């Protein structure tokens, strides 16, 4: 049983997909709750999505050596903490983590041997009416966020990078590829 590394363009529905496996499985995964600086949007928990901190928070625990991985995404910082992760392995679950590109390849120099899903837009059109549709972004903020999911999904076809590549045109067709996909960390973590 690996954990699972869901990454991908913002907007593509990673977070989506995650949040139906989650729900439907859940005393098989666990969420990682990651750090980040960024404020909460409306309907998201503390705790839950995220570990709502300040700028100055999130530096002092990075010097303190509090996160497996960290990095900056428009203009904000993200980091999966150890303590993060060692709470769902308490938990006996399966991690399941949602980070970026940079993530993902700081994840490959770590010892946690994931499993790593792109969860992928149809096609560049779509994902900005995907991320219109939501308008949590500002447009400076959506043009930053589309300019670099062409980079994530241009490393998205490097080969080894992912272990699985979904494309998100049909969320339920998406979530049963998510399932095959998981079907042997699925069976093997209830083989136990
Ligand atoms: N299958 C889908 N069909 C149409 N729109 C979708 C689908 N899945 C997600 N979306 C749109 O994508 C947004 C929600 O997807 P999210 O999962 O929040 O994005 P994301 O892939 O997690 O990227 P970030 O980092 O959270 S911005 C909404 O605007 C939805 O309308
Ligand atoms: N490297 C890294 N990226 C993250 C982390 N948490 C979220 N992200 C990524 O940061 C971007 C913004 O996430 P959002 O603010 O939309 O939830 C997405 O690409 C998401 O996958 C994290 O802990 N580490
Ligand atoms: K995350």
């Amino acid at each position: 049983p690996r954990p699972v590394v869901l990454s991908g363009p913002s907007g593509a529905g990673k977070s989506t997909l995650l949040k139906r496996l989650l729900q439907e499985h859940s005393g098989i995964f666990g969420f990682s709750v990651s750090h980040t600086t960024r404020n909460p949007r409306p309907g998201e928990e503390n705790g839950k999505d995220y570990y709502f901190v300040t700028r100055e928070v999130m530096q002092r625990d990075i010097a303190a050596g509090d996160f497996i991985e960290h990095a900056e995404f428009s203009g904000n910082l993200y980091g999966t903490s150890k303590v993060a992760v060692q709470a769902v392995q308490a938990m006996n679950r399966i991690c399941v983590l949602d980070v970026d590109l940079q993530g993902v390849r700081n994840i490959k120099a770590t010892d946690l041997r994931p499993i790593y899903i792109s969860v992928q837009p149809p096609s560049l059109h779509v994902l900005e009416q995907r991320l219109r549709q939501r308008n949590t972004e500002t447009e400076e903020s959506l043009v930053k966020r589309l300019a670099a999911a062409q980079a994530d999904m241009e490393s998205s076809k490097e080969p080894g990078l992912f272990d699985v590549v979904i494309i998100n045109d049909s969320l339920d067709q998406a979530y049963a590829e998510l399932k095959e996909a998981l079907s042997e960390e699925i069976k093997k973590a209830q083989r136990t």
